[PDB]
Parts: C-alpha cells; structure tokens; sequence
C-alpha cells in the first residue's frame, strides 16, 4: 500500500 502511494514520489 505505501509503495502505491510512494510512486508520486
Ligand atoms: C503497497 O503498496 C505494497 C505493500 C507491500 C508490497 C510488497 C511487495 C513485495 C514484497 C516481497 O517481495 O516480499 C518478499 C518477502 C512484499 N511486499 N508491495 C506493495
Ligand atoms: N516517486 N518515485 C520516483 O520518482 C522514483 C523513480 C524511479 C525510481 C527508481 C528506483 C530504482 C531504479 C532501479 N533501476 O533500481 C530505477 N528507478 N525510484 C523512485
């Protein structure tokens, strides 16, 4: 789940 997120990034 935070990888999901962490691609924004
Ligand atoms: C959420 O974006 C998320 C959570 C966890 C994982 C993930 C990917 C790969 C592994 C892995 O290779 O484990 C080997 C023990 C674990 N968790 N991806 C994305
Ligand atoms: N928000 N995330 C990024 O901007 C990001 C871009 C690219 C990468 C990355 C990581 C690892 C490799 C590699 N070849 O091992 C390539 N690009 N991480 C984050």
């Amino acid at each position: 789940l935070a990888a999901a997120l962490a691609q924004a990034l």
